[PDB]
């Protein structure tokens, strides 16, 4: 699915996203913006280590979802949300929003997502919210 930029809003909002480990609503929209387009269905391979991002928040196979075909994390947990990747690609956002919480739970917190340091930390990122209600 291709969700319109207030109906992700609003729905990250009921979600309970806003300020989860200090991270602003509009730094969640700002991240899958520029992930993914608020595509739901978009899979990037990364042919230089073999992993693959899944979804909206373009999650990695290496160590937050089973994929089966990523090159293990040695030994540490290389499914940390404790999910298939398929379930990031479903139109329902549930499970990739309870996988997006877990990723931050660790010390980087966003700056997990190189695309949040380079596109949203230390912008104006309230245009990504405004005007959504929430
Ligand atoms: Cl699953
Ligand atoms: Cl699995």
């Amino acid at each position: 699915k291709v969700f319109e930029r207030c109906e992700l809003a609003r729905t990250l909002k009921r979600l309970g996203m806003d300020g989860y480990r200090g991270i602003s609503l509009a730094n969640w929209m700002c991240l899958a913006k520029w992930e993914s387009g608020y595509n739901t269905r978009a899979t990037n391979y990364n042919a230089g280590d073999r992993s693959t991002d899944y979804g909206i928040f373009q999650i990695n196979s290496r160590y937050w979802c089973n994929d089966g075909k990523t090159p293990g994390a040695v030994r540490g947990d290389s499914n940390a949300c404790h999910l298939s990747c398929s379930a990031l690609l479903q139109d329902n956002i549930a499970d990739a929003v309870a996988c997006a919480k877990r990723v931050v739970r660790d010390p980087q917190g966003i700056r997990a997502w190189v695309a949040w340091r380079n596109r949203c930390q230390n912008r104006d990122v309230r245009q990504y919210v405004q005007g959504c209600g929430v």
